[PDB]
């Protein structure tokens, strides 16, 4: 079964105000996997939900060295090295970035000193259900076991600059993991384009494919997959991981629709000009 994302977040958020998580959010109590099961509409199942209309803010760095060459050699100011670890989508609180400063991280007041934030027709739906998500599990965990609740509990969501440091981000940043198989070198999730509608043998979309006509791979990713593009999928959340350095809940992609960043796309004054 699939969560529909409207459904979960309207079911976290009353929960949150009952003051009563467990209603609704519920664990089946090296490394050790723990089942996450999730009650929406009377519905109990483990938890799998979909997204639509999230706008992916990063750069996913390439895997070969001529890459990272190419990509630095036309955008100084950013650099990137070889990919190490599995891609990520980013995902912030606001589709659009506060007014910010020169230095980058200081956000603007107004004339009463207050900060300034985009109004709520900006805000990410997407994070809004990882922000309550973290804090079931946060509720979860210190209910739960002995032996489990003076661990380490890993956070969802990121606040602030790990290692100029440690300042609290603007805008902060929830991640969705795109796995690659490290045995097969197969990347996981099946990936669509928005931008290629189909016909059903029954109304889908065509599989995503590079300038070559290659479909994505780990040696593709960062070129289908690029900053400001919108994206639609399924995100396993079926489980918890238990081990030496805590708890964890991490979010992998299993399906996703991508319709890469266009300009001069709808009715707006923006499109008046240029």
């Amino acid at each position: 079964h699939i969560f529909h994302a409207d459904d979960l977040l309207q079911a976290l958020q009353q929960a949150k105000a009952e003051k009563n998580f467990s209603s609704v959010f519920s664990l089946d109590w090296t490394v050790k996997y723990v089942t996450v099961n999730v009650i929406v509409k009377g519905k109990k199942a483990p938890l799998m939900f979909n997204f639509q209309n999230e706008k992916h803010v990063g750069t996913i760095p390439p895997s070969t060295d001529e890459e990272v060459i190419r990509m630095n050699a036309e955008n100084p100011k950013f650099l990137v090295k070889k990919r190490d670890r599995d891609p990520c989508l980013q995902f912030n609180k606001y589709k659009i970035s506060p007014p910010l400063e020169d230095d980058g991280l200081t956000v603007k007041k107004n004339e009463q000193g207050e900060e300034i934030y985009p109004g709520d027709e900006e805000k990410s739906k997407l994070f809004q259900i990882i922000e309550l998500l973290e804090e079931a599990f946060e509720d979860a965990v210190q209910k739960g076991p002995e032996a489990m609740k003076t661990k380490h509990v890993i956070k969802l969501i990121q606040r602030k600059i790990s290692n100029n440091a440690d300042k609290p981000l603007p805008n902060p940043i929830a991640r969705i993991r795109i796995k690659i198989n490290p045995a097969t070198s197969i990347l996981t999730p099946i990936l669509l384009d928005k931008n290629k509608p189909i016909t059903l043998q029954n109304t889908s979309f065509e599989e995503l494919k590079d300038e070559d006509g290659v479909k994505a791979n780990p040696d593709n990713i960062h070129k289908l997959i690029e900053s400001h593009s919108i994206h639609d999928g399924i995100i396993n959340a079926r489980s918890i991981c238990i081990s030496n350095m805590g708890i964890s809940f991490p979010l992998c992609l299993e399906m996703g629709v991508v319709k890469v960043f266009e300009k001069n796309n709808g009715i707006d004054v923006n499109s008046i000009y240029g």
